[PDB]
């Protein structure tokens, strides 16, 4: 259309996807991007610091016995995340969570 | 172009939110003083990049990668201003530290 006018709104975009990132929480960073389908720099890495993060709350919500949210976190995080480590310890308590939720 | 000052004034904030994000909090500084750029917020960058440093440290300490974390924790100790962020930071610090001594 203009070239200027379009690289200036995805420059917006991009830039309104990193300041709820900085000044607000990952939930609307992703919603954001989701709905505008941002290409965004780093997302990957990003995505597996969040996969971190959902291990590690999965984690102490498997430590206080809240196995039925834990297996939802480590879930979550398996399926976020390519990094081999992430998802070896998700897969590993998510099975842990199946085996206290099995009842048999 | 007020397009093409705007796209240049987006370009270097894209920039100095990668290197906040992505990079040490001096490194970012370092840019958005040579640039001289206007950054919406900007008192609130150091502490908040402090607080995800240990954030971040606690994730990694919480999958037990406690020589990755201390990284973390060193960082947002030296980086903060505030007492008690500070004491959090070397309290997760001195307990990596006792991991990789073995106890």
């Amino acid at each position: 259309h203009m070239n200027l006018a379009v690289k200036l709104t995805r420059m917006e975009k991009t830039l309104k996807a990193y300041e709820l990132y900085i000044f607000s929480d990952y939930e609307n960073f992703e919603n954001y991007v989701k709905k505008e389908g941002l290409k965004i720099e780093g997302m990957e890495l990003l995505k597996e610091k969040k996969a971190r993060s959902l291990i590690a709350e999965g984690k102490d919500l498997f430590e206080t016995a809240n196995y039925g949210e834990a297996l939802v976190f480590f879930e979550k995080a398996l399926n976020l995340s390519d990094n081999e480590e992430i998802k070896k310890i998700a897969s590993f308590y998510l099975e842990e969570c199946r085996k206290k939720l099995a009842g048999d």
